[PDB]
């Protein structure tokens, strides 16, 4: 399951603006804690693909954010 970088706690996503494989996103999309393979801006989303089920997708089953 892939999908942008949901907030673990307030359940917001780290969106983009300026969408396909953004550097900085690439850094949180694709960091040690989110083991994705892949990180860029989907819908100014950092969406990361090749991301474990065991890591939260947006949005969060707590909360929700813009």
């Amino acid at each position: 399951k892939e999908g942008y970088l949901v907030n673990k706690s307030t359940g917001c996503k780290y969106g983009c603006l300026l969408l396909g494989k953004n550097e900085g996103c690439d850094k949180e999309c694709k960091a040690k804690n989110q083991g994705g393979s892949y990180g860029y801006c989907y819908a100014f989303g950092c969406w990361c693909e090749g991301l474990p089920e065991s890591t939260p997708t947006y949005p969060l089953p707590n909360k929700s954010c813009s």
